[PDB]
């Protein structure tokens, strides 16, 4: 059975790990030989494994509740707890965090060094919406204990000169990274522990690399005393749903990979890629490929 | 030529007219017998007609430039021009506004009662990104001439108590509607005319209705003397790209429509819709259908 791939350029696809920013390049790096992400992982057989979705934009915004306190030492870091509608009762066999929430990495207990940014507003006391939405810095855990600093839990802390209102609900739309956060710290993701079904960490076969659908993430700061010192950066994914949702019509034959041709201009230059059934695609071998081109189904090869 | 529709529920699809908020219902109304929208227009043959796109979230954010001026009387309304990076030659045969920008209606010669809201922030001095991004009431045109009030051009006005910086670029993320905006004023789209290729206004055959893929839009206001007075509303579309993207394997036979079965409640209940070649769906001759079901291909019928 042959596979028909529509001629959709990579520049017209969604970025699962960072919507609202179009794809700019295809990035291959020789220093990145693993992937422990939770968003953007798909499988031919199992569908959307891990904590991903087929509607990244719909589930990108979340809500949380203040807990009337602050972390020890730093009085500006108000503690708060994420709100999860998909798992009302805290059943250990289901993921704690809401579906589709971000997982960008920040550091092994990193404070002054770097943080992340978001939009945040209190409830309107009317049930209709929110008020006074502005930028703030946030992070997972409390950056004090090793057991829950990078643990992908439902407890976070947010910087605010004033004090949060206890028992009220706030909205979160995370967009930006602050402090000293480079590309490497964002590439890695916080660890996860428990008994729920989370996506494992893959590794490429010896002698191959991985495409990363790289994008560009700009900055958003605040001109005020102790404001938000943030910087521009880049963000990467593994696979977008648009490319892989086509294969469901005719699944991969047992123990077989696909050979793909990427055509840039006319027929002058053609690149050869290999797609596996576990989600990632490889390239034999470090540079950047332009995003204007179309994919082609060549043949089936053995892994 | 058979059509095989994957069992994706409508609750896991994107809303072209308003990303960042999932679809909650399927809405049919007897007072809406036309559609002059510019976002969400798709066809079997021409692909994305009008100003539509297959990546709604990528092109949702825009930018504009201030012009150092104000409308007569209401100085608070500073004029500005949208920035276009696809027709950088102001060619009349190409669309003026950028792809994927908002087209919510707000009324005719009437801005002492209603307005639209957007996240606006000024540029920094390093190219890193934007800064001090906050909510701002905005609208099309200048509310003075009949030919430039609701005309879908690249000139807008934004309310700001302070003075805008001339020649600086600002970012726009439209999210919310304020004042006295109800659902009827948002359903109608601003009129467009000229020489460029725009999408026409369709009408259903007599004896049928339209399914609208409706979604809920919350409110975001500001606590200040001349602050934002936003309201909660609903936003409807015509068709999401996920449903039409599959039909491209085998196009519809000439002069023929399709019958689709909507199966909910474990099959117990099943609805019957008719899908045409232009993009819209028709239901026999007013309520809300739940969003827990999957579409099923029944057969081909004559229109
Ligand atoms: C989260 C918080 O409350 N402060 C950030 C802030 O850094 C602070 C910090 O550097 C202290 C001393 O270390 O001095 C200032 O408060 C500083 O604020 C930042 O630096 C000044 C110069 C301004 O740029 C100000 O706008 C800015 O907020 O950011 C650093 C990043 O290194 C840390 O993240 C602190 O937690
Ligand atoms: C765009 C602008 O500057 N003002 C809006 C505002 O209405 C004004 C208006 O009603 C005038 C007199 O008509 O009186 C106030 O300024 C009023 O402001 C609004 O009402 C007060 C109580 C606050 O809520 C304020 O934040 C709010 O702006 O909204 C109306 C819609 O009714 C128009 O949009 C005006 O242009």
């Amino acid at each position: 059975p042959i596979w028909q791939i529509p001629p959709t350029p990579p520049g017209a696809m969604v970025n699962p790990r960072s919507p609202l920013t179009p794809v700019v390049d295809l990035y291959i790096n020789s220093s990145w030989t693993t992937c422990n992400h939770q968003l953007g992982r798909y499988t031919i057989d199992g569908g959307a494994i891990g904590n991903s979705t087929f509607n990244p934009s719909g589930l990108w915004t979340g809500t949380f509740t203040a807990e009337s306190g602050s972390v020890s030492g730093q009085t500006n870091w108000r503690i708060a707890m994420l709100d999860n509608p998909y798992n009302p009762t805290s059943d250990p066999t289901l993921p704690p965090v809401p579906r589709g929430f971000c997982d960008w990495g920040s550091g092994v207990k990193s404070g002054a060094r770097q943080h992340l940014v978001c939009f945040t507003g209190v409830e309107t006391d009317n049930g209709e919406g929110y008020k006074d939405v502005d930028a703030h810095m946030w992070d997972y855990g409390d950056d004090a204990t090793i057991g829950l600093d990078n643990t992908y839990q439902r407890q976070i802390y947010i910087s605010d000169p004033t004090a949060l209102d206890s028992g009220k609900r706030y909205i979160i739309i995370p967009m930006g990274a602050s402090g000293s956060a480079t590309d490497d710290t964002l590439q890695i993701s916080p660890n996860c522990y428990g008994s729920w079904d989370y996506a494992p960490t893959i590794a490429p076969p010896l002698g191959e690399q991985i495409v990363w659908f790289r994008s560009y993430l700009p900055a958003s700061s605040t001109s005020a005393s102790s404001g938000v010192n943030s910087v521009s950066a880049h963000i990467s994914s593994l696979m977008s749903p648009d490319l892989i949702r086509s294969a469901y019509v005719s699944g991969f034959p047992e123990g077989k990979a696909a050979l793909l041709d990427y055509v840039l201009y006319g027929g002058s230059v053609v690149e050869q890629f290999k797609m596996y059934r576990e989600g990632y695609l490889t390239a034999n071998a470090g540079f950047i490929i332009p995003p204007d081109g179309y994919f082609r189904f060549n043949s089936w090869v053995s892994p």
